[PDB]
């Protein structure tokens, strides 16, 4: 009743390549809140602002035992470079095959350039300690977003 999104069951066991060379899975995060924020491109203004915003709020997320994962389809190397430059203290998922993106249905289409163009739509999701997606933000505007996500986490937790 509380889920706003149902993920394919296999989603939770997908090996997610992280910045730093390790993997995680959503199931591995059982027992605590997880924020998953999808962004279109490493090292761009909006995605950097969003990452830095979450990073600045990390201790507030820590208070709730929550973990953050940023997700794009950039490579692990790109993620490493991005994370190092910005000083992120949470992992970035290299979703190169967009398996996680598709599971969360963040690959969206736009009619532009006389074509049908797919891309990551900036989106964020709150996952409960039992892996339920209890809140979603789509077509995210970066300004104030990490604040809003933190507030929602605090409301839910
Ligand atoms: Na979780």
């Amino acid at each position: 009743t509380d889920a706003v999104l149902e993920l394919p069951a296999a989603t939770f066991d997908l090996p997610l390549s992280l910045s730093g060379g390790t993997q995680t899975t959503l199931r591995a995060h059982a027992g605590h809140w997880l924020v998953i924020y999808f962004y279109p491109k490493d090292s761009t203004p909006g995605c950097t602002t969003e990452g830095l915003d979450f990073n600045a709020l990390l201790p507030e997320f820590d208070k709730a035992g929550a973990k953050i994962l940023g997700v794009s389809r950039d490579s692990v190397k790109s993620h490493d470079n991005f994370s190092a430059k910005q000083g992120f203290a949470f992992p970035l998922v290299s979703d190169g095959d967009e398996a996680l993106c598709r599971a969360f249905d963040v690959i969206k289409e736009k009619n532009m350039y006389g074509k049908q163009v797919l891309g990551i739509e900036r989106s964020t999701f709150l996952l409960s300690p039992e892996g339920q997606v209890v809140q979603a933000w789509r077509k995210v505007k970066v300004a104030g977003h990490a604040d809003a996500v933190l507030a929602a986490l605090k409301a839910h937790a």
